[PDB]
């Protein structure tokens, strides 16, 4: 296993008055070797209660972040829980959560786990192991959905959180979280780390995930905190290690096919050697990100 | 990747007259060092035609067996395909077929082919890497239908092959296909490959797995030959190594039940080191097969 959840360690560490992000305690060693670290989370708090960002793959972690949040909210309720895409690492805890605590998530995310949760369990198993909490999870999805393409305001009392669609970024349901006073952004999986960490385009939808990350860098202030879905903060210019990355990619996926290069000549060519450091790299880029956005612009 | 259908090569070898087994160039070397071996199929040859064992994952490895099956058959037609369980190395080249062949499968994989065909591919792209011909397969499901638990025989003119539904080996709709004359086997999946190869309990249906596998035991002649899933030609004895190990597995698990070990020190206490030899040994026994049968037995 290149990550085993079983021995996520989830730390609290403050960003600002009442808002703190729920990091692995090895995921600023990990990120800065270019390894691949647990999910990270966060809790926001206003006057009346609090929201939790990710809910985490399993009852070991989610009763590890509940106790965090706990310390955090100084006990104010736990009115919210956001999950920002499907994959079972930010959502699967749901089933945890208690009364009063209503679910954020996209409408996407609600289709694809009241339809398909048993096989992606079944994946999660097969990549993460058995024995792992994959296996005790039972569906919960969301109260309050996130059309595509929209956004919702949440009053904690004093505070007041964004959950944006800022359009395709890994799943078609990706939510992004903005807590406007702190600027605290947490992406999901949207944005993997910081450098050399590589985004992961399992459809090769390409075009539109680039699209969506410029529209964040474009919204978020200089001074913004971006918390990663498996890595810690980091600055707003830590995006443009991924805008260049998919930028170039970008161009030279088309170069390709305006070149009508066969697939294996295009993986061939775009070794792209200046971007490696991610221990994944040699799997990432030319056997998924390479071919598959290929194979989507082809059609466009 | 720990296989790359991309490098596989399909070879013929004849296993009796009008009896092929299609097996990878690599199979042979492959099972002997404990390696991860390509699918296995094969051809069955009657007076009035022929029947395809297995469809291949993708376009080149269907073209590969339908040359060798053109030869195999001498002119023949192609009557009939059969899938031994959903898996896309067994059956997503059933696209590619054409008439007047008719696919033979179970109700359960024309089921799950129906509702996640779409997810069974992103799951094979993501472990089987992008570009190696996933993408392009359709839903192509059965024409005769075999229910749970049933059977059926069909006439190839001089030889009557039956496929038989054991029970659950694997996914629910595994299927055997059983030639009486030659006496030959295949398994599918329900048979990885000889020793030292392991059986993967992806469901940790462990009692009905070794059930299924101790009819199938019960049901051969002492000389009879089986094609496994992923290997060259086994002899009835060598199911033996799969057998104990289930059965040792499942003593173990009960005895750590019964003294209410956790799932983590029954993991520690079941190493089972006279089992090891399968490259992956170190994945499918301590993270897939001790934890799921844990959680399986745990409530009986
Ligand atoms: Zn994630
Ligand atoms: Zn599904
Ligand atoms: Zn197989």
């Amino acid at each position: 296993l290149i990550l085993d959840f079983n021995k996520v360690q989830m730390r609290s560490q403050q960003l600002a008055p009442g808002v703190y992000a729920h990091l692995p305690a090895d995921s600023a060693e990990l990120n800065a070797k270019g390894g691949v670290a647990g999910t990270s989370g966060g809790l926001i708090v206003g006057t009346r209660g609090a929201m939790l960002i990710e809910t985490m793959l399993n009852r070991r972690l989610f009763d590890q972040v509940q106790a965090l949040a706990k310390k955090e909210a100084l006990g104010l309720p736990l009115l919210y829980a956001v999950n920002t895409s499907y994959h079972g690492d930010h959502s699967y805890g749901n089933m945890y959560l208690k009364a009063p605590t209503r679910v954020i998530q996209s409408t996407k995310t609600r289709d694809y786990v009241d339809g398909h949760l048993a096989d992606d369990k079944a994946f999660m198993v097969k990549n993460f192991g058995a024995g792992r909490g994959v296996e005790q999870i039972t569906a919960r999805t969301g109260d309050i959905l996130v059309p595509p393409g929209g956004r919702v305001s949440v009053d904690l009392g004093g505070k007041t959180v964004e959950i944006i669609d800022f359009g395709f970024a890994q799943t078609g349901g990706d939510l992004f979280v903005w807590e406007p006073q702190s600027k605290v952004m947490w992406t999901g999986n949207a944005v993997v780390a910081s450098k050399p960490a590589l985004p992961w385009l399992l459809d090769g939808k390409l075009v539109e995930t680039l699209a969506t990350l410029q529209k964040v860098y474009d919204f978020l202030p200089p001074d913004a905190t971006i918390v990663p879905g498996h890595g810690v903060p980091m600055a707003r210019e830590g995006l443009r290690w991924h805008l260049d990355y998919l930028a170039a990619v970008q161009a030279g996926v088309k170069d390709a096919l305006a070149r009508k290069l066969s697939l294996e000549q295009t993986v061939t060519e775009l070794k792209m050697p200046e971007f490696r450091g991610y221990v994944l790299f040699d799997f990432v880029h030319p056997d998924l990100n390479v071919p598959a956005a290929y194979e989507n612009l082809y059609f466009q």
